């Protein structure tokens, strides 16, 4: 539970970081910068807001390598430590 | 077997949810909304039907975080608990 | 070793299936159809050759769910049962 | 630690390989070729720099299958063997 909370906070900070970076360097609206950060770190990669600057491209490379680990860690704990038990409880006859 | 069935039903409900959301908010044809939901939760992300509204972008963020866990759980069980044994049976000399 | 071989053959058949489907239904050159099949099942999803027909979209949904399991199984075995040992052997002082 | 170092070097070599290939065959600026290599092997796949030549498409197929294993291995070790302990240390009361 404390584990999920740390991961939750780490994910938030990471996304705020991306939001600030892309709005500044790539000139994205903050909402689009947040959207892009999430779509990037979850490896979805629609591509609509991909970086046009070299600074943006270099940050994105580093952001992916550092961010993917904690975003999927959070997703994994959410799925295993939260969603799993809930669905089960909704089964209990 | 009951596990695969629950996951199958959970995946269906999740996809119906996306289908309804994107057809409503993003104005997609239902088939395109379903297609987009799948392409999103499997992390493929072609990008053709990416959300243009802020409401769409925010939902997509939440949808990804909540949906990826159960979609890949289903894929994983399908692969391990279903495809694996079948291919093996097709080997049995 | 026999495991890697089965997975290798299963991956090939799956890709041939996609190649045939997309060249037929989506009118892709065979090379582009193969490329699209791989880019889809590995979840990269550049998006250049995404399906424009409903038949194409529906197949793609099913193809993703059935194909991702065996493509990543193959990738995983390749990495663990093949690449891992080789790199190690190149270390042995 | 030696494991992380090998993976770090293997990831670098792999990315240099992609960088050289795409700048040569697809005529990308080196920075864009590196960016594309990373976006490919991490399965993000924005799609802006996708290959237009058959040679590019064929290499990309092989590059994905061979590269994804080591890139995610590196990401996994980075997350487990490096990020995990650090965040923990920042907790120690
Ligand atoms: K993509
Ligand atoms: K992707
Ligand atoms: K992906
Ligand atoms: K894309």
């Amino acid at each position: 539970d404390k584990e999920f909370q740390v991961l939750f906070v780490l994910t938030i900070l990471t996304l705020i970081s991306g939001t600030i970076f892309y709005s500044t360097v790539e000139g994205l609206r903050p909402i689009d910068a947040l959207f892009f950060s999430v779509v990037t770190l979850t490896t979805v990669g629609y591509g609509d807001f991909s970086p046009q600057t070299d600074f943006g491209k270099i940050f994105t490379i580093l952001y992916i390598f550092i961010g993917i680990g904690l975003v999927f860690g959070f997703i994994h704990k959410l799925a295993v430590n939260v969603q799993l038990p809930s669905i089960l409880s909704n089964l209990v006859p």
